[PDB]
DNA sequence: AGATTGCAGCACCTGAGTTTCGCGTATGGTCACCCACTACACTACTCGGTCAGGCTCTTACCAGCTTAACTACAGTTGATCGGACG
């Protein structure tokens, strides 16, 4: 297909490869972030954000990657 | 596992935000025409002085006389004048 405008990704799941790629690790996120959020039209439940969830998504800052003090 | 049903994918008609546009309406700009005012040099008719022409008025008579005044001769006294003073 000539996917060059975003009217030509019509299919959903077409949407979802052209914009976020095909790396397996990096599709359980949005997946996660889909059945964790869909519900959440204007607030979430705190049970999702907290670091035993099963729907648990957190990407820290690349400030925070490695010890900067020293 | 079929009769009932939803998802959602395909295609084509459609709708507005956005744009480009045409005109109104009106405004500053070109430039062409012809007008007003000015003026140096000129045109030309009249007025004016001068002159002649020639018609015109007014004089004053000649010698004499006879009505009218001067116009000379003539004598003691002025006061500027020269030229020298203060």
């Amino acid at each position: 297909r000539p996917i060059r405008l975003l009217k030509d990704l019509s299919s959903a799941r077409d949407k979802i490869e052209r914009i976020y790629g095909l790396n397996k690790e990096k599709l359980l996120l949005l997946a996660k972030v889909k059945e964790g959020f869909e519900t959440s039209v204007f607030d979430f439940p705190f049970k999702n954000i907290q670091p035993d969830s099963p729907y648990f998504v957190c990407l820290d800052p690349p400030c925070k990657k490695e010890s900067a003090y020293n």
